[PDB]
């Protein structure tokens, strides 16, 4: 369901640690929209930040190349 360009965005997480977070806008959509297709989890939901954390499929989309 995910294109090239989300390929990019899941291997940035990792490439940030593990975790990513994003404070909002368009900007979180498509992150969240990875927690929707289960490459994202968001554990800490503030109103700052939403802290997303990689999945096992995050990881495994990682690991696709």
């Amino acid at each position: 369901m995910a294109t090239a360009d989300d390929f990019k965005l899941i291997r940035d997480i990792h490439s940030t640690g593990g975790r990513r977070q994003v404070f909002g806008s368009r900007e979180q959509k498509p992150f969240e929209d990875l927690v929707d297709l289960g490459w994202l989890k968001r554990s800490s939901v503030d109103s700052r930040a939403t802290h997303y954390q990689i999945t096992e499929r995050g990881t495994s989309a990682a690991l696709r190349s």
